[PDB]
């Protein structure tokens, strides 16, 4: 595509993100890399309260401003959720609060671990001269041992890389519509469908590397935020930045541009209506990087691929379009079954509005089939 | 460009349609005699006796904007009735279905919206005269003595005064990239000139609106059903949705030209998770699609604010500040209007309203070039 910071190889992810900061900031990363055994010992909160306020004026490139936001975001999650059994810190220490916020609002992100931090900037290749498989990859940061966070972040990133392969044929879709290149558009839409289809096969790998009683009971709590949470009723205080507490939702895959872009490409207005789902997905855009909003906004301001394919009466076109929407329905319906496996049944051993929420998005997707 | 802009009237609808196809005479009669039907108590009767008219005989965009305006005023008149408290909670099928079908086609919620009752609700008496209050009028009003002509036309007149600055928005972004310091100064000054002229047109609101008529009559018919005690969980659109849906009443926050200058001047009115940032973002779902595409696409370009901040140019900075100073004066003068037309009439039988508008103005003066 364009300078929207989209890689041809990994798409919206950060290509080969940085693992080490300037040693100026080694006080920070010492904490982050040893979080699994700093939380167990009741000494993570104390060592955070010890650190003195470092300045953000020495983050040179963009790749280490991201790495900094990941470290500062992972510490912030570990500090406020503690061991994970209902002990909550409602005020973030001053000497890490204002470094987190000063950086965050220079990348136009909210001061909390978002999807682009802990997934897109949170990976590396085992052998740098090797492909992109679950074997040859490893996550840079985890919360506590045995939380399956390496499985969760990676297979989510792997299908992100899988679907993002279709991003570089989006410009083909829009210009085939402009020059009336029917055959090109048809092949373009078919290629998009093959990517969303194989992004579902990569999505099967979650049964192998994430365990339900693990995800629900440890990794869920560290990825929660302080927006509409009874544990942090009025939000979290960023000491020294805002005197009042600020609310921010936790990390979500709805904060991925790849996963929202195909809905606006195919003309599925998932943001239309006053529904809680249409509202959530819109709010989650301000939790995406700025170049990633501008890409979704630019897709919105293009002629509807749907209404174009609708007007042609082309049974070939209308099947290639229906192929893409069937791939999103299958993904969302298979995604519904794992929510039964990884939230519903673990919670058994309120929560019914979650399935309604997701079924709302699936139904709107499935109500966009042409024929 | 293609954002459906007008050289003279801007984001307003250029010379809207005054009549619909005689197929829809059943609708047009109810809208054109809205005060008489409500005054006699026979409006809800003639709406229930309506047959379902297919929206298919509405081809032109202008004939669809007129129908949205007609159906919207009838809808507002049906729900509120006499406006004294006896509200209807179910919108009859024979108007709810054509309403929602048309709203779907135009990507707007099924409720009366600024783009209907201001941008599409006006007429030029003499085509050879200028766009002045004595040359213009409205198409549809709610009650007798509701001062609908004043409120809508003063707003529409202000919208045109500010839209005269939209044509130099590409000049500002052209000059920033080609590094043309002179024309960027001239362009910024021209923007500040138009905004200060809009404040002068805004003064007419004292002449054609009176506080009692607005607060007691017109304000009622603009109220929606989102977060309202009288319609707890929305409105029934019979035959189109099994469940009631919530939607917000009309607001000038639904106007793009009033949100765009904040976006242009780098004044992030939408950053953070505050109520004000949320409300203004929520209102973009109430603007025409091409109008809300223009807002976020302005967010894509490099920020005019940080560019002026780097150039250490007492000329540039004084010109950039002049625009921000014009917004702060418009927003502060608007607060004197609110207390006259809402707060004071409330005191002859509120705060969260003021604290929103104070927060929005406070965010603008934070953008004054001293930080
Ligand atoms: C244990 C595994 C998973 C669980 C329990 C789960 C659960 C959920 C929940 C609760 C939501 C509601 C929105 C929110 O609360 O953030 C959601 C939405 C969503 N999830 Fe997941 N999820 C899982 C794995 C994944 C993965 C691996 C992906 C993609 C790589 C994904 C993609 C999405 C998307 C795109 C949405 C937005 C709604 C939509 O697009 O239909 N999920 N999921
Ligand atoms: C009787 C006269 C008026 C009253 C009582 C009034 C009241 C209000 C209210 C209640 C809001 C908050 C938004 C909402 O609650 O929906 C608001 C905001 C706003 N008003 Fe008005 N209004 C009046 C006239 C006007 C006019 C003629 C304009 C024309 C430009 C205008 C421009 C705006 C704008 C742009 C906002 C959005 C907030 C902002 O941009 O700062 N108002 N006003
Ligand atoms: N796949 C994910 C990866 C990272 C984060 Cl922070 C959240 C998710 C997710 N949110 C909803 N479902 N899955
Ligand atoms: N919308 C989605 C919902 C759930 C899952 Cl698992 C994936 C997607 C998606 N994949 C590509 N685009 N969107
Ligand atoms: N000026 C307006 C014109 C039409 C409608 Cl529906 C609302 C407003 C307004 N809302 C808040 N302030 N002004
Ligand atoms: N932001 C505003 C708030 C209140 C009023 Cl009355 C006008 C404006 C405005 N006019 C042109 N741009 N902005």
């Amino acid at each position: 595509s364009k300078e929207y910071h989209i890689d041809e190889e990994v798409g919206f992810a950060l290509p080969n993100p940085q693992e080490n900061l300037p040693d100026f900031y080694n006080d920070w990363m010492f904490i982050a890399k040893h979080l699994p055994d700093l939380i167990e010992s009741g000494q993570l909160r104390e060592r955070v309260e010890k650190l003195n306020m470092l300045s953000i004026d020495h983050l040179t490139d963009h790749k280490s401003q991201r790495l900094a936001r990941l470290v500062l975001g992972c510490i912030t999650m570990a500090y406020v959720w503690g061991k994970g059994h209902g002990d909550v810190r409602k005020v973030l220490p001053r000497n890490i609060a204002v470094p987190y916020c000063q950086l965050s609002k220079k990348l136009e992100l909210p001061p909390i671990l978002v999807y682009a931090d802990c997934v897109l900037a949170n990976w590396k290749k085992k052998d740098p001269n090797k492909p992109l498989t679950y074997e040859n990859m490893d996550v840079l940061f985890s919360f506590r041992d045995g939380d399956c966070s390496k499985g969760f972040f990676l297979v989510s990133l792997l299908v992100e890389i899988a679907a993002a392969s279709a991003i570089k044929v989006i410009p083909t879709v829009f210009k085939a519509m402009q020059m009336q290149e029917r055959d090109t558009l048809l092949k373009a839409l078919l290629e998009i469908a093959s990517c969303l289809e194989k992004a579902l096969q990569v999505f099967h790998q979650i049964h192998d590397h994430v365990n339900p009683k693990a995800f629900f009971s440890v990794l869920r709590i560290y990825l929660s935020g302080w927006k509409g949470n009874p544990q942090l009723s009025d939000g979290l205080v960023y000491e020294g930045f805002w005197e009042d507490p600020k609310e921010f939702a936790g990390g979500s895959a709805g904060q991925s541009s790849v996963f929202q872009c195909f809905d606006v490409l195919l003309g599925i207005q998932q943001t239309a209506g006053g529904g809680h789902a249409a509202q959530f997905l819109q709010d989650m855009r301000r939790y995406m990087p700025p170049a990633h909003r501008n890409f979704l906004c630019s897709l919105e301001s293009n002629p509807s691929v749907r209404e174009f394919v609708l007007s042609k009466g082309d049974a070939g076109l209308r099947e290639a379009y229906d192929a893409c929407v069937k791939a999103l329905v299958s993904l969302r319906s298979y995604h519904l079954q794992i929510v039964t496996k990884y939230i519903l049944i673990p919670a058994s051993q309120g929560g019914t509005d979650l399935m309604n929420f997701l079924k709302t998005v699936r139904s709107t997707t499935e109500k966009s089939l042409l024929k």
